[PDB]
C-alpha cells in the first residue's frame, strides 16, 4: 500500500526504515515515501547532541520508559559491529552533577555502570556537591541521519523535498496511511496547543582531550540552562539553554556567551577549545509523546494517520521504540484491511 | 651548588623541576643544569601513551606503591585547573579485559571508581570473559615534556644538547651532584645487568570516536603484548608489544601487523581509523627501580651521584613520586654539606 512519512528527522526516518523492514515481505506492494521540507543538516534531529540519556523522573506515560530502553538496547547490540560510529554511534562515560542529594534515575538500570560519584570524583567539580556516574551512548544526528537515508535509499525508499500543507493534500495525494513525523512543527497539519518550541542552541567546539560528558543540573533554574558539555564523534558540543515557547531561530549572542561562560567554568581547559560552530534547534516539547493512530476522513478518502511527534529533548534516546509502536500499529492498520 | 640532571624524560625533567622547585629558596648558589643526547620529541617518554596505570601484579618494592600513588594524586589535584590538558592532562574511562578470573589489583583504590566489568559489558568484547572498569588519567609525554621544559625554562634551568659519556666526565665540569636519569641508557654510564630495553612499538591513529582505554590481557604471553588502545589528546594508540632485550630501533612490519589486527578485532571501528603514525620505544626494564645515593670518587672529586631509572613501563605513572625522593635525597646530599 501507499505510504506517506511526513518528516526526515530521526522519527520519520527510523519509522519509514522500520515500518519497511517489518512489512515488506508481509506486503507486495509496499509503497513508501518520505516527503520533507527539510533534511540534513537541516533538522532538529542534526542539532542534538546525541547523547542516550532520559529525563531524571518517570514518564507521566509510563511506556515511554521502555521505549527508552528499547532504544538503549538497539543502540548497544550495535556496539561490536563495525559500523557502529559510521551509524554515527559509540560508547561515552560521563558525569551529571547536582548541587545537592537528588533521587536516582529510573533508567539507572539501564545505562552501564550506574554508580553515585565519590567525593574524590566530586572534587574534579568544586561547585556540584552531589552526583553520578555512567557509561552511555552517543548516536550522533547528523550521521545517524545519513545512515538512516542511505539504508532507506537502497531498501528504495523515495525522498521528496516537500512541504505538506494539509494531512487532507497527502491524503488526496493517494496516500493510505500517513505517519506524521513532524516534530515541534506538527501543529501546523492539526492543532496541538500540547507540543511547543524547546529552544536550544549550543556552541561546537574543537577540543579532542574531553573524552567525557559533563552534565550539570540545576534544582530552581528549569531543566535547560544548567552548562553542559558532551563529547561526540568529532568535536565538543557546550550547552546550555532549553527555552520553551521560543521560536527564535537565529543563534543569539548572550546565549552563547552565557553557554560559553557556563562551560569555560565547568571546564577551564576549555580556554584553549577552538569554537567550530553555534547552532540552535527546537526541541519539540510536549508532557507526553503523541504516537498513537488516527482516522481522517476527507469526503469518501478513508485514510489512516499515525502520529509519532513530541519527543522533546530525547528524540534520539527514545527513538526506537516508538519506531517500533508506530509499526505496531501500522500493522492493525494492515490487518485491518485484511493485509 | 652545582647540580646536573643527566636526561630529558619525563623523569630528569619532573626530577630537576622538583629539586629546584624545593631548593631554589633554601641552597644559596643553586646551579641546575641538564645534560641529554636527546630531548622530546625524541625521548622514550614521548613515546608513551601515557596512561597512568601500574602493572597488575603487586609492588616489586613497597616505595613503588607508594611513588605510585603520590603520582596519582599530584595529577588528579590538577584536575580542574584550566591548564591541565596544556600540561597534556586528562582523565580517561576505560576496560581492563582478561581471559578469565583474575585478582584486582593493588591500584584498585588509587583509580577512580574501580568496579568489575558486568556481564553486558563483557558483551562489548565478546572473546573476554572477566575484567574491570575504573577512571584515570592520561598524562601525554611529549606534552608533559613541552610543559616541564617550559617549567623548567622559566626557573633558568639551562639545557645542553650532550652525550654524556662518564659520570667523571660530567663530574670533572665542576659539576657538585649528579642527577642519572638516563633510563635504558643507564647502562653504558655504569653497568647493570638489571636494566634492560623493553621495547614497545604502537601505531598512533586517527579515530576519535573511541572515547576510552581498553587494554587487553594475555596471561600466557605476558603484560603489554595483548592488543590495547588508548585515547590520547588528540589521537589514539594502538598498541601491542613489549619484547624484553630487543634494542632494534625501528618499527618492524610484523609488528605494524600484529597491533593493527589485534586492535581492529578487539574494535573493528578502527577499520576506518585512519593511521597517522608508529613509533617504537625501550622501556627501561628493571626488577625494582634504582633510586638510590651513590658516592663517585674520582681522585681528589668528592661528587655524589643519585640514580633514579628503571621504571619500566610505568614512568609516567611514578615519575613524581621518585622525584619526591630523589629531592629528599638530594636533601640530605644538602645535609651532609649544612647546606
Ligand atoms: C539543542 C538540542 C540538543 C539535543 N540533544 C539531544 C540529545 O543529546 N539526545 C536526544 O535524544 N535528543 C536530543 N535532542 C532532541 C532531538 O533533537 C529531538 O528530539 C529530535 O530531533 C526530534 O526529531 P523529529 O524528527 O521528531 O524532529 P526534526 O528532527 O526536527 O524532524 C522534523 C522533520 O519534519 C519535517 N516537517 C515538519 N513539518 C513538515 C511539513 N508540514 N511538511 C514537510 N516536512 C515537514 C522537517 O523538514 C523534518 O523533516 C536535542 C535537541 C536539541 C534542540
Ligand atoms: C611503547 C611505550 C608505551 C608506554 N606507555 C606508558 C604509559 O602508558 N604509561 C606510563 O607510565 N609509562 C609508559 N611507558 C613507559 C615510559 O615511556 C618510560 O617509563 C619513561 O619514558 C622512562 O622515562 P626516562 O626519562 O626514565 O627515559 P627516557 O624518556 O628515554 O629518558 C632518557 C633520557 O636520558 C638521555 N640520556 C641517556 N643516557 C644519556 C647519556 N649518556 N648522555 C646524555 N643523555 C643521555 C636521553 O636523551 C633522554 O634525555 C611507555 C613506554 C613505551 C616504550
Ligand atoms: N539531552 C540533552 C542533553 C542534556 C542536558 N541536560 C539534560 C538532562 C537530562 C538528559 C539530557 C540532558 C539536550 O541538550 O537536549
Ligand atoms: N603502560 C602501557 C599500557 C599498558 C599495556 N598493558 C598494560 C598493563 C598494565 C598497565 C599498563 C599497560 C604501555 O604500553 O607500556
Ligand atoms: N661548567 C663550569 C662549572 C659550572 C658552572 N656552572 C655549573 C652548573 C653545573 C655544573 C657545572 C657548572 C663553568 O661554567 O665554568
Amino acid at each position: 500500500m501507499r505510504v506517506v512519512v511526513i518528516g526526515a528527522g530521526v522519527i520519520g526516518l527510523s519509522t519509514a526504515l522500520c515500518i519497511h523492514e517489518r512489512y515488506h515481505s508481509v506486503l507486495q506492494p509496499l509503497d513508501v515515501k518520505v516527503y520533507a521540507d527539510r533534511f540534513t543538516p537541516f533538522t532538529t534531529t542534526d542539532v542534538a547532541a546525541g547523547l542516550w540519556q532520559p529525563y531524571t523522573s518517570e514518564p507521566s506515560n509510563p511506556q515511554e520508559a521502555n521505549w527508552n530502553q528499547q532504544t538503549f538496547n538497539y543502540l548497544l547490540s550495535h556496539i561490536g559491529s563495525p559500523n557502529a560510529a559510521n551509524m554515527g554511534l559509540t560508547p561515552v562515560s560521563g558525569y551529571n552533577l547536582f548541587r545537592e542529594a537528588v533521587p536516582d534515575p529510573y533508567w539507572k538500570d539501564m545505562v552501564l555502570g550506574f554508580r553515585k560519584l565519590t567525593p574524590r570524583e566530586l572534587d574534579m567539580f568544586p561547585d556540584y556537591r552531589y552526583g553520578w556516574f555512567n557509561t552511555s551512548l552517543i548516536l550522533e544526528g547528523r550521521k545517524y541521519l545519513q545512515w538512516l537515508t542511505e539504508r532507506l535509499t537502497e531498501r528504495g525508499v523515495k525522498f521528496f523535498l516537500r512541504k505538506v500543507e494539509s494531512f487532507e493534500e497527502v491524503a488526496r495525494g493517494g496516500a493510505d496511511v500517513i505517519i506524521n513525523c513532524t516534530g515541534v512543527w506538527a501543529g501546523v497539519l492539526q492543532p496541538d496547543p500540547l507540543l511547543q518550541p524547546g529552544r536550544g542552541q549550543i556552541i561546537k567546539v574543537d577540543a579532542p582531550w574531553l573524552k567525557n560528558f559533563i552534565i550539570t543540573h540545576d534544582l530552581e533554574r528549569g531543566i535547560y540552562n544548567s552548562p553542559y558539555i558532551i563529547p561526540g564523534l568529532q568535536a565538543v558540543t557546550l550547552g546550555g539553554t532549553f527555552q520553551v515557547g521560543n521560536w527564535n531561530e537565529i543563534n543569539n549572542i548572550q546565549d552563547h556567551n552565557t553557554i560559553w561562560e557556563g562551560c569555560c567554568r565547568l571546564e577551564p581547559t576549555l580556554k584553549d577549545a577552538k569554537i567550530v560552530g553555534e547552532y540552535t534547534g527546537f526541541r519539540p516539547v510536549r508532557p507526553q509523546v503523541r504516537l498513537e493512530r488516527e482516522q481522517l476522513r476527507f469526503g469518501s478518502s478513508n485514510t489512516e494517520v499515525i502520529h509519532n511527534y513530541g519527543h522533546g529533548g530525547y528524540g534520539l534516546t527514545i527513538h526506537w521504540g516508538c519506531a517500533l509502536e508506530v509499526a505496531k500499529l501500522f500493522g492493525k492498520v494492515l490487518e485491518e484491511r485484511n493485509l
